[PDB]
């Protein structure tokens, strides 16, 4: 098995969202990932490409057979991932304390939104709920309209799975000294807060307000936003640095002497109007050619369906093909122990065959 | 120094956005982090709380002495972080190959947007550009309107710093059974593509389209979006599961029989108008009360300035007071080797002291 996480052994109690995203990445980078699903689901070879780099096993954890078999895998493994409400693994008998008695080396990785304790710890929820509570959602969208969710990028993955991964991998580094595993409490409401630490920093020094659509990076600056082109398609402008902004103006055919200053906020209405008219006068692909190889920080806003035809995407193999759809190649990349193409989801396996192979 | 990464040694070449964020989290979790800035920059004590859990040192890396000193740090350290355009560290004489001469154990962590090679590798950019190229930005915002940047959470941090971190720590694990460092190439256009893997999975199986504002999680579903309340503040609804959905309807006072099906997409506009009217009839805090302890997946949308007054936030100490105002405490959390409250930015110490301190 290729990649820097070769040899690493992982048990994943099937959940949804962050939990599997974490497990995917571990798999992506070489880990040996065993996913225990309930039998009352699972029905053929799985259609979710998120379950790549996986051995799947069926096992009723309610039965005593299930519990014990599960408990054998955990013994022989480096990491457990579960993303159920607090108390669930306990009441199954797969809790931390039960695991620490068949394997004090275990990294016990707990993926929630709200955390292991406190008032909301038992409430159901999704990405949008966790980011609603910590100020993040309120900051996303245009100022005249209600917040718009940034898909489930910021809560599930960015501030969820990714911190689960860091916690796991930081705990493995710790286990090189002490010789003992530990419990990783990854909560989306907390990870996503660290994810947005920049804004908390800027907020402190007067450089970010709570007004949506009126900051440097939320779309309120005319030089950090998208623009509609002649064809109804869009470009992105991120020309924050004055040298890049100048390069942009020259490409647009606008003379700096006719525009307000870039950072005179009181005149952002005029500036935006000027730039809006400029970008609207030609189509996206025009602006794409004009600015390629430029530091003007203008790029086409591609739809998923067009990503596969973008040269820079093609040449770095950011994507690969797999069953009438492209999928991202693993990330990040490693010089010596490179990852492989992910293996597609693998038809179920007996939990016995695995306990054998593991020896 | 408290945390799972106690006595991990990290050298950070000063940049902006992802590189500093990754360095922060390493700090956050105990690591020994020395940030080499350029002498022209530092005035007093840097007011960016992202520069917490660091020692700051100056050094003209273009002088002969500045270089020599920096290579002496790197020789002693475990990880180097640089976030410059490709070729830049090579020309300073801090390239991977130069660093491998003085320390074949070093984890060499390169944080870019576009990657190390390819047609856009020398192009300036920011978050909004990296996510324009790979389908992500196109997918965010309302349908009748131009795409909206999700601040810089998805390229810089979610798809950026966090993948640098996963790569640094995965490579430390690999070192444990090889004796050798290696180069981690973390490109925001890659990380952010993996971060959004779920959408790519979903489009493969016909469950996501490239139309903005028309999907389960982009704000087009009436049970996954925000709603304006009577006082002009907002709630978030995330009631995907039919049971959570049904719970929400009952708390709204809405009879399931009068409404269109939850997932009849042709009738979503009609469903949203009924839900809109219901949520508009009371204020945000009213709904927060009504749905507490509920599985209805309905939460207040708090602005940054209100987050310190939220019970669930206060009681789990997700934030700590400092300086101007609040900041996020470390994530994720660890049972045995717990992180400590971040130390503010450490006024410029001199590089020789650090070398004494490290042997
Ligand atoms: C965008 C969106 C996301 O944001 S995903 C993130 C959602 N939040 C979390 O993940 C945080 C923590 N977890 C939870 O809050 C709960 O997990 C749920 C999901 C709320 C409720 O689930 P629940 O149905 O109440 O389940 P519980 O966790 O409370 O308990 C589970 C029950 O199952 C039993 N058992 C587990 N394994 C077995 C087994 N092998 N055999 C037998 N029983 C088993 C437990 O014992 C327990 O039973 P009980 O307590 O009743 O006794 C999102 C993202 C992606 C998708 C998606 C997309 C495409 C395809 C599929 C999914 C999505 F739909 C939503
Ligand atoms: C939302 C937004 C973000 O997305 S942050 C992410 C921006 N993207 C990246 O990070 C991708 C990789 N990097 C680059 O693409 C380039 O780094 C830039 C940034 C385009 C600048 O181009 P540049 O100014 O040309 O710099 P280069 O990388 O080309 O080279 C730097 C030169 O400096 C020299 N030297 C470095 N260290 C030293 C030293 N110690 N002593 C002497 N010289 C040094 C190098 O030698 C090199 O020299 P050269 O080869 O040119 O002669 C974002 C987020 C946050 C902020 C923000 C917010 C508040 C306050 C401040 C910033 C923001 F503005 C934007």
């Amino acid at each position: 098995m290729a990649g820097p996480l070769s040899g690493l052994r992982v048990v994943e109690l099937a959940g949804i969202g962050p939990g599997p995203h974490a497990a995917m990445i571990l798999g992506d980078l070489g880990a040996d990932v065993v996913r225990i699903d309930r039998p009352s689901s699972v029905d053929g070879i799985s259609r979710d490409a998120m379950l790549r780099n996986r051995r799947i096993v069926t096992a009723d954890l309610k039965s005593d057979q299930g519990l014990e078999l599960a408990l054998k895998l955990i013994a022989k493994a480096d990491v457990l991932i579960e993303g159920y409400r607090p108390g669930v693994t306990e009441r199954l008998g797969l809790g931390p304390e039960e695991c620490a008695k068949v394997n004090d080396r275990l990294i016990y990785a707990r993926m929630t939104g709200w955390g292991q304790t406190g008032p909301r710890s038992q409430q159901a929820g999704h990405d949008i709920n966790y980011i609603s509570l910590n100020g993040i959602l309120h900051a996303i969208g245009r100022g005249d309209e209600r917040p718009v969710p940034p898909l489930n990028l910021v809560g599930d993955f960015g501030g969820g799975s990714m911190f689960l991964l860091v916690g796991i991998l930081a705990a493995l580094w710790e286990r090189q000294s002490s010789g003992k595993g530990q419990v990783v409490d990854a909560a989306m409401v907390d990870g996503s807060s660290v994810l947005i630490q920049m804004m908390w920093a800027m907020r402190a020094t007067g450089m970010w307000t709570d007004t949506r659509g009126a900051n440097m990076l939320d779309g309120g600056a005319p030089y950090y936003d998208t623009y509609e082109c002649a064809d109804g398609r869009y470009v992105a402008v991120g020309a924050i640095e004055p040298q890049f902004y100048a390069a942009m103006l020259a490409g647009l055919g606008l003379d700096a002497a006719e525009l307000p200053p870039q950072n005179d906020r009181a005149r952002w209405p005029e500036l935006r109007a000027l730039l809006t008219e400029a970008f609207a006068s030609h189509d996206r692909d025009h602006w794409g050619a004009v600015f390629a190889n430029s530091d003007a920080c203008v790029t086409p806003v591609l739809a998923f369906g067009e990503v596969h035809n973008e040269p820079h995407i093609i040449e770095r193999n950011t994507f690969y093909e797999a069953n009438g759809g492209w999928q991202p190649m693993p990330a990040p990349r490693f010089s010596r122990t490179a990852s492989s193409q992910p293996r597609p989801p693998a038809a179920t396996i007996d939990i016995e065959a695995v306990l054998t192979d593991w020896d």
